[PDB]
């Protein structure tokens, strides 16, 4: 199957999913001297005050945190959007190091991690149905470089010890994501794909300018996780980022400066 290796990595995936060398894949390097100011972009709205955590999964690739989002209790909605986007899901993909990990970059810049809130346009009334058209997913990045601690990332840290392995997943419940979020919402925008297999052209990714800062022992804790099953030979889950991959026609639009 695919994977993050030599034999199995982002380099192998067109083989499976040809739009791997589509026109509108992600991530990509964000030039910020080419980002064109969008005076016409609103504001992201980030309405996550009702949102419901649910549980926390290894997938093998990654771990998650997943929504209910049976109802409208977590929304984006705003700036390049049309309509109303409803968290599912966030996640990471990090580095083996503190210099690499990031799946955007920022004039070539890696980050040692890159979060990924996941949302879906409510307007096909399912996850499944949105991720199948081409503004069906809204995904807001935000980087993560090692600094001071982030409190509000301790209760995920503390639990992943519970789903070292793939497939393992734990009760999470009553998790707040606005304590992940940085204090600007300044961000870039363009239209991509999904970073893994399928690699669809699904997602308007939203990134946000400004990193959250992580301890290196927040980080150094997901470097604890494991790719494989329990009972298989360990290989830590690291370097689950996919590199920039070409811009192509596209333009990336900032709402600053
Ligand atoms: N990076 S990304 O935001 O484009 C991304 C992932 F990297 C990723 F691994 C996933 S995945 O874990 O589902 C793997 C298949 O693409 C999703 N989609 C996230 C997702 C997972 C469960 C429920 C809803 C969304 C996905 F959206
Ligand atoms: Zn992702």
């Amino acid at each position: 199957h695919w994977g993050y290796g030599k034999h199995n990595g982002p380099e192998h995936w067109h083989k499976d999913f040809p739009i791997a060398k589509g026109e509108r894949q992600s991530p990509v390097d964000i030039d910020t001297h080419t980002a064109k100011y969008d005076p016409s972009l609103k504001p992201l709205s980030v309405s996550y005050d009702q949102a419901t955590s649910l549980r926390i999964l290894n997938t093998g690739y990654l771990f998650q945190v997943e929504f209910d989002d049976s109802q409208d209790k977590a929304v984006l909605k705003g700036g390049p959007l049309d309509g109303t986007y409803r968290l599912k899901q966030f996640h990471f993909h990090w580095g083996s190091l503190d210099g690499q990990g990031s799946e955007h970059t920022v004039d070539k810049k890696k980050y040692a991690a890159e979060l990924h809130l996941v949302h879906w346009n409510t307007k096909y009334g399912d996850y499944g149905k949105a991720v199948q058209q081409p503004d069906g997913l809204a995904v807001l990045g935000i980087f993560l470089k090692v600094g001071s601690a982030k409190p509000g990332l301790q209760k995920v840290v503390d639990v992943l010890d519970s789903i070292k392995t793939k497939g393992k997943s734990a009760d999470f419940t009553n998790f707040d994501p606005r304590g992940l979020l940085p204090e600007s919402l300044d961000y870039w925008t363009y239209p991509g794909s999904l970073t893994t297999p399928p690699l669809t052209e699904c997602v308007t990714w939203i990134v946000l300018k400004e990193p959250i800062s992580v301890s290196s022992e927040q980080v150094l804790k997901f470097r604890k996780l494991n790719f494989n099953g329990e009972g298989e030979p360990e290989e830590l889950m690291v370097d689950n980022w996919r590199p920039a991959q070409p811009l192509k026609n596209r333009q990336i639009k900032a709402s600053f400066k």
